[PDB]
């Protein structure tokens, strides 16, 4: 049984998510979709909240298990028995960043192969943030969340 | 009559944004140079500050109109009956986050089409934030900026 | 104001994002000068004629599109042709330092005319002319890239 | 899952970053296949034949990989290989763009097909096969980039 | 006798900055390790802390002087008579943010040469914001940063 | 410190852009040595005699500037001139990861030799040798790019 973790701080969780973790569900047998806390980052949406969203988002796919963590990364990813650390791949300024993290989980756990996916071009320029900021300006995200995530913004931005 | 619209924070306008706007009104009818307010930004001069200093600075420029915004920028641009969406390309890092944005302002309004003009080697290195931080540390940004902007920092930061 | 633009490339063949660029051009600007490089430079797969009757075709529909071969320097042609806007595609996967350096270039040999970058649909954003060229020379599917007109000349060319 | 990868690229010749990247993929994947393409379009100093060997030798401990010419695109072969995952090498060093074009392209002529980028060890994320043959080929010192029956084959090739 | 000044936040020095300073002296006569105050940055550790890890870190160098400034880069470097400027450069990211510093720096100080130095690829990938996300997960970065410099940061967030 | 400085490439031919960088290198090191390589392998403009008596002439006002040709790898070179400091050109038109291969595998072949980026003048950052000849050679303007003697030089060898 191959069990890859897909972590991140999802806040809150967008269609480009919902791409990589389902290409993740293809490739793996269980996928461990991993929402950081991420209190430096001052998150939208509690830890609670975010895996709430997530865990409503992905239920179609029947090999994700959503789980909220505050631990380091590789010391979360060794807990759960995974070998794959899955992370997405829209552009160069992404790569740059994710390879030092990618480097740094190696350090911390040789063990734990890190994987890049790469979104559909659909999801290719989005971020939580960029959709945060249209929201904020009450811009029409609906095409980019899925529907309980867009209700969720909607309610939190009231 | 074409009606483009060059949206930024502005804060302050340097002599790079002076050079979009300026190729910007020798390519369309009209510009409206819209200032975003960007609270989210914490920007060191208010709205009301960064219009006055805009209109002041392009006061020599006979199209250009000066306008204030704290809406969406697709709807802005709507409202302000604009076709064209101008931003200033200097790096790789710019394109990027430059290439999200106008995709998202696409997905809003397919009609704003978004135009990206190349400033002059003379600014390619420059940015608010950079002209700010010199200015923080008493160093001279004089040759940066417009005359009335230039002013304004020094009093500001005085 | 009654502008003209150039839109210059080898289009070796055109392909739908070319057709996505020029499209945007002629919305704002008044006449799109679609330029067609002589470029025997690279060795093209369609020939000058043959990339100038494609490009005929396929931009036929956009009333203020003219298709126009040159050989000179892009700016040489900008210049002789009167127009004052330069327009270059910017795809996803576009060599931006490449681009800086031709309209520094393109600026230093004539100011008066401008570079403006136009950005295609995202479905265009990640292809270029020559990656389809190669997917097509090795019995690749490129139909979804191209306007049938050039596809259909695709084909003849490869059966050859 | 039982899964099928497929490894491709022109290995002139397999370097220690190649090695890296087979190894990693053999612990995440039940079968791999490492791909040679035939690729005289960009005259390889090694034959088809020649890269086959080195390959099959330098991954011999590897009781999951199996070493394979293609002459097709990546796509059509990784079809008939019943392949779903596409193993690419991303080095620091890489051309991303590159990658993303190649990565949207073969997701569209094979939609069951995914790319999964890997990232080989710091010490070969600045290295590359073109790198390495002209530092060869201009005498300099590339023993500590190859496996040993690379490194013995490159010199006698360089010797002739 | 060629000066040349390394400055830089520091926050805290790493293995990676030890690597580059250490480049720094096989080739000049003499270096200053100069670290910037950064309020804006809101370092972990003090300017006081930062110099003191600094000293010790690199006392084995003996052509080496370890100075803090809030000054403008610039006026500081002509105040140390010096007359190079280093930097390391690790990734692209890097480079273009790089480049607007070091074009900053030449238009307050022609005199003084920029000049980037590559580390070591085991530092490559590292930075002081990674090694403290780490460490404030609890993760182990003994191998990055000198033996002082590890101490002090364990302690700091203990 | 003595220290002995390196500054290879084609210089084919030698630019404004050039001229900068070795004059910043003779202001912070004792000796420069521009280093000018017989790399025929992309059939070079002006041939290697042509290009050193240029670059002499356009550094000659430089006293601590020696010109010499070498074709051996750039490491071999510095290592038999003694030198311990590679000085390499970085304008905002570099290909940053070329550079970073290029930097790391000349500190595999010779651990004592430092890699130094120096920028040169805003004025030269979007330029390069193959943009200059690539203009010049489709009769674009260039005079700006270059010392007085390789304009004079470029033009006779363009007339021919
Ligand atoms: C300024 C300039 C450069 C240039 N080629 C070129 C060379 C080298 C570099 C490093 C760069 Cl950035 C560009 N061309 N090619 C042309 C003619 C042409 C037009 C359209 C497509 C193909 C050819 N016109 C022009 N004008
Ligand atoms: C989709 C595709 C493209 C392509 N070549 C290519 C062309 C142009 C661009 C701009 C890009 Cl991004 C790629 N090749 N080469 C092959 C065969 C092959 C496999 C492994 C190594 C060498 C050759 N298969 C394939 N499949
Ligand atoms: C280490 C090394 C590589 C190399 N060429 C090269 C090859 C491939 C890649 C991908 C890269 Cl990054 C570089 N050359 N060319 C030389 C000789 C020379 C000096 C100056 C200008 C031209 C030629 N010396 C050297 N040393």
């Amino acid at each position: 049984q191959k069990r890859a973790i897909y972590p991140g701080t999802f806040d809150p969780i967008t269609n480009g998510h919902i791409d990589i973790v389902t290409r993740a569900t293809q490739m793996f047998d269980h996928v461990i979709l991993a929402i950081a806390a991420s209190p430096s980052k001052k998150p939208m949406f509690t830890l609670e909240e975010r895996v709430a969203l997530a865990q409503q988002a992905t239920a179609h796919l029947g090999n994700v298990e959503v789980v909220g963590f505050s631990d380091l990364m590789a010391n979360f990813a060794r807990n759960q028995h995974a070998t794959v650390l899955i992370r997405g791949l829209r552009a160069v300024a992404d790569f740059e960043y994710e390879m030092q993290l990618a480097h740094m989980n190696r350090h911390l756990m040789p063990e734990l192969e890190s994987v890049f996916l790469m979104p559909s071009k659909e999801w290719s320029f989005i971020s939580s943030s960029l959709v945060k900021e249209v929201a904020r300006h009450q811009g029409d995200v609906t095409h980019f969340l899925p529907e309980n995530v867009h209700q969720a913004l909607m309610a939190k931005l009231a």
